[PDB]
């Protein structure tokens, strides 16, 4: 395959001393867990629990992480981005790191958000919302790109809404990577439905816009009222959802591009597709969420060629975006 590199922040981790992104050879100081008290279950994950929690010194609300240790080097990468990220826009903060006395089990401590329902906000949501959030999320995005670091989980399910209050914070960096030019990535990252074309041909050069492709994901959700907007039922399936809407054409345009070989199990469940209009999308039940600016907005962000596809910097700059502060 033909090699790639980020349009932007190509060389960030470059410049940078070997303690910034070595985080195999980052020092992690565990504090006392006896500090925090946990309330209730907030969610279960693979390899982590989440606990809202009670710092008892301060009587302040947190938010406890319990990481099931199964790989060491996967805990040290989630740490040292998140210190390395501590206090960006949107960024959730990470406030401390402990381990339980007895258990000796890893737990990271971060600050409380406030949760909104999102069941009961989704219907609620309004036009000027939409955008608002949107540009929320870019603002954690761009920063966390300059920082050299890529998400590779953006997805509903990562990103937190406090509605009372207007806040966003983009969350679990578990899967978070530090981007260096070159370097070939795992494509098994992302939930399915949120994954980019590049994971799906097993193109491994790929960069932040990563992201982009994901956030493109959750506002075509968003605004069409769809969930998942491309419904694959595995990740073969997946590519064949996103041809569905973009394409037969303009996929062999991509893989020839990059010089990809397309995986066999894609030969018989590819078929041929043509090009769809986002306008086909709009119905009684959304049409309150679209406009010509949302359209052109979402169509530079759902692009097969990741280097095709707006930065988070650029999209800041679109003018959907002309209505927020
Ligand atoms: O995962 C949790 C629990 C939790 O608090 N977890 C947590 C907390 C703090 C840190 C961590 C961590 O893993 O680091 C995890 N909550 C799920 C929140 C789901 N958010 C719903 C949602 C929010 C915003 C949007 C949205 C809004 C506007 C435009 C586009 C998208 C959507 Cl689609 C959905």
């Amino acid at each position: 395959p033909v090699p790639s590199r980020a349009r932007v922040y190509t060389d960030v981790n470059t410049h940078r001393p070997s303690e910034y992104w070595d985080y195999e050879s980052h020092v992690v100081e565990w504090g006392n867990q006896d500090d925090y008290q946990l309330v209730r279950k907030l969610g279960r994950g693979k390899y982590s629990e989440v606990f809202e929690a009670i710092n008892i010194t301060n009587n302040e609300k947190v938010v406890v992480k319990i990481l099931k240790p199964v790989k060491k080097k996967k805990i040290k990468r989630e740490i040292k981005i998140l210190e390395n990220l501590r206090g960006g826009p949107n960024i959730i903060t990470l406030a401390d790191i402990v381990k339980d006395p007895v258990s000796r089990t890893p737990a990271l401590v971060f600050e409380h958000v406030n949760n909104t329902d999102f069941k009961q906000l989704y219907q609620t949501l309004t036009d000027y919302d939409i955008r608002f959030y949107m540009y929320e999320i870019l603002k954690a995005l761009d920063y966390c790109h300059s920082m050299g670091i890529m998400h590779r989980d953006v997805k509903p399910h990562n990103v937190m809404i406090d509605h009372e209050h207007r806040k966003l914070r983009l969350i679990d960096w578990g899967l978070a990577e530090f981007y260096h030019p070159g370097q070939e990535y795992n494509v098994r990252v992302a939930s399915r439905y949120f994954k980019g074309p590049e994971l799906l041909v097993d193109y491994q050069m790929y960069d932040y816009s990563l992201d982009m492709w994901s956030l493109g994901c959750m506002l075509a959700s968003m605004i069409f009222r769809k969930e998942p907007f491309f419904h694959g039922h595995d990740n073969y399936d997946q590519l064949v959802r996103i041809a569905k809407v973009l394409g037969t054409e303009d996929l062999y345009d991509y893989i020839d591009k990059y010089n990809i070989e397309l995986d066999p199990r894609f030969n018989d469940i590819l078929g041929r597709h043509s090009r769809k209009r986002w306008e086909r999308f709009v119905h009684s039940e959304n049409q309150h969420l679209v406009s010509p600016e949302a359209l052109d907005f979402l169509d530079k962000l759902l692009r097969y060629d990741h280097q095709s596809r707006l930065t988070a910097r650029e999209a800041m700059e679109h003018p959907y975006f002309y209505t927020v502060v």
